[PDB]
DNA sequence: TACAGATCGATTATGCCCCAATAACCACACTCAACCCATGATGTTTTTTATAATGGGAGCTGTCACGGATGCA
């Protein structure tokens, strides 16, 4: 229960969802990220991705 | 006959003994703290346990790319 509840809620890929709008909820729980464990850094991140 | 005054008798002044309050000054007091010294309940620390036990990595870290030294081999 731990593990599951720092993962669900404490982790960075979690975050608090944005409910200005319908459109804005459709175009969060629809995306896509190249961060957290095992991704990269915006101050790694080069060009090329 | 015309014209005068003259004493009874009244409002006004000026001062003070009392005195019905005025104020300071001095006398005695109860209640409420303050601190202390216990009794004891709660708190804190120390000591010992005898079948046998004999080498983690704890989660890595996930990956940018310059320059300038730098210590070698």
């Amino acid at each position: 229960s731990a593990a599951v509840k720092e993962f669900f809620g404490s982790s960075q890929l979690s975050q608090f969802m944005v409910q200005n709008n319908p459109l804005s909820e459709i175009t969060h729980k629809r995306r896509i990220s190249a961060l957290g464990p095992g991704g990269l850094t915006r101050e790694r991140a080069g060009f090329e991705v």
